[PDB]
DNA sequence: CGACGGATCC
DNA sequence: GCTGATGCGC
DNA sequence: GGATCCGTCGGGCGCATCAGC
């Protein structure tokens, strides 16, 4: 039942060093996971990359302690018009975007060697009332990632909102009409994969690896009992794949019903 | 004339040691500047805070030595979106800051790399590459609305701290500012549109000209130099890199200073001397 | 943008 | 990869 | 007529892009 993440390998197959570390958490609400601690683990971390996503916080209402994060100086905050993502960088990005091009869900970053997409994918909700919309989302959100890696190796992180294979959730057989585990959602999931193309990091390194999930749902005490799913991915182009060190899970990191995942890359 | 800077005055009026040296420096495309030897004048001058403009550079591009600045370690670097190859301000300190910012309130959309706001304990400071009027003053509109929401930006300063802002504002405030006064009043740089700007600057933030608070009457002491014409040999230039302090911060003033023999630039080194 | 040439000032 | 032309802004 | 004013003009630099190879 319960997981435990392996340690951080920091060397690519062919022995290089990481050099590039990005971290990505649904807060699911900025200020409580402010308040919760959230920038302590953060410093800790000491990501090169931050992404940040359901913020749920205005830009004017953005508290002051992120402007205490001088190595993660560079921020980007997208807001929606229930969601909002950031994106804070230690190195200058090369140029950022908002959006899908066509809701405050996603950040774009360029830096040298790649272009890094922070995503808040919708979820198609209780009842499944938002299902049809997050089939659209997921068909624009496919189309608007393959030109972007069609031009760059892409990294694309944060909740996709979609537990891929039975494997990546505690219950699958009672999920599978709920949002996340609809066989839509695990298609389009499917589908962003192959069409982009991109490899789930964590699943190419572990790909025997059960029990591993990245959100709880706060009631029922799901988080101690590991009842949970995985929902927040780095992707990654193929071609990234001899730079991939590690992808981690954070579970015990606390301050959301999400926990974070790092990226560790050889760049 | 040619000008020769007064030699460095490390004490205040009233006998208060230097603490913080802070050069800034437009160093006109960094990775030339690096390789006509700028960071061996960086090194030289030892400066708590190095700030740079026109770095012409995005970080990614940085040269490795500018890792190898083991006194300078705290680097912040911005660079245009669009215009990669243009601006570019850096800021590289000793001690971490408590707060780094960019840009003059939108920059994650504006992404202009010219602003860089750095917090440390006892006071603020600015970094600015200030957008020029161009050529025939074609972008002089933009740069009179620029100087306006730079200085509501700096005025909004949420601080109770004293602001120092240093770099290259861009403009020969007066006429003892630049060799040529008349010939130039149509040139960017010295219109009555930015010096009325700086003055406004100055009177509303409010700031005080730390050379010329100084040096209030002598003349022939420029920063920059066209390239063209061997006008630096001749010591025709103009004052446009400047050292501003909130009126808080003058008795705590030892010196400001040009640094007129360090080349690798068309404009030379300021630096500051703060006893904080 | 400083050099240059040409006009204006007394 | 490298040079040097061109373009653009300073 | 020396000083001064004023408008025009050629051009040094750095870096991006592009063509060529
Ligand atoms: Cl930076
Ligand atoms: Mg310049």
């Amino acid at each position: 039942a319960l997981y435990e993440d392996p340690p951080d390998q920091k060397t690519s197959p062919s022995g290089k060093p990481a050099t590039l570390k990005i971290a990505s958490w649904n807060v699911d609400g900025l200020r409580a996971w402010i308040k919760k601690k959230g920038l302590d683990w953060v410093k800790e971390e000491a990501p090169d990359i931050l992404c940040l996503q359901e913020t749920k916080c205005s830009e004017n209402k953005l508290p002051a302690e992120l402007q205490e994060l001088p190595g993660l100086s560079h921020q980007y905050w997208s807001a929606p018009s229930y969601s909002g993502v950031g994106l804070l960088s230690r190195q200058c990005p090369l140029k950022v975007s908002y959006g899908i091009g066509d809701e405050g869900r996603v950040i774009v970053a360029e830096f040298d060697s790649f272009v890094l997409v922070t995503a808040y994918v919708p979820n198609a909700g209780r009842g499944l009332v938002r299902l049809e919309y997050r089939q659209r989302w997921d068909e624009a959100f496919r189309k608007f990632l393959k030109g972007l890696a069609s031009r760059k190796p892409l990294v694309l992180c944060g909740d996709l909102n979609v537990a891929h294979e039975e494997i990546d959730l505690r219950n699958p057989k009672g999920n599978k009409k709920n949002a996340g585990f609809t066989p839509q959602e695990r298609q389009g999931f499917g589908e962003l994969l192959q069409a982009v193309p991109l490899a789930d990091s964590f699943r190419h390194l572990y790909p025997n690896t059960p029990y591993a999930y990245t959100f709880w749902t706060y009631m029922m005490n799901a988080r101690s009992k590991n009842v949970g799913w995985r929902l927040d991915y780095f992707l990654l182009s193929h071609s990234l794949l001899p730079a991939l060190c590690d992808s981690k899970i954070r579970s015990k990191a606390l301050g959301s019903d999400h926990c974070p995942i790092t990226l560790y890359l050889a760049l």
